[PDB]
């Protein structure tokens, strides 16, 4: 379906604060402009409401669970 | 590693067109809710800069062929 520390990534990047988003991402030992790139896409997708990160989550999980994806 | 059409619809998100992303996600049957927080990602994400896009895509391949989603 899909990898789990990936999946906790997501989750943390839609949902989670900029803190757990970060503790999750150094996980996979990312270089600094990788760092970088990860932390401006958080403070962006941070722009939307909850409902649409909420919603966005739902969709993922949509895409994960798929037969497409099986 | 990953999903292959789950990785498309990432490669549309960051650094293809609306229409591109648009079509991997109809695959995918999403509702009408879904589709649209969707695309409210893509606007958001298409702010940043080209650069910061392609980072975060190389940052995605690097999760996703971690010995840790081995």
């Amino acid at each position: 379906g899909i990898c789990p520390r990936f999946a906790h990534v997501i989750e943390n990047l839609l949902l989670g604060t900029p803190s757990s988003y970060e503790t999750s991402l150094k996980e996979f030992e990312p270089d600094d402009t990788m760092k970088d790139a990860g932390m401006q896409m958080k403070k962006v997708l941070d722009s939307l409401p909850q409902t649409t990160r909420e919603n966005i989550m739902k969709l993922t999980e949509k895409i994960v669970k798929s037969p497409l994806c099986m």
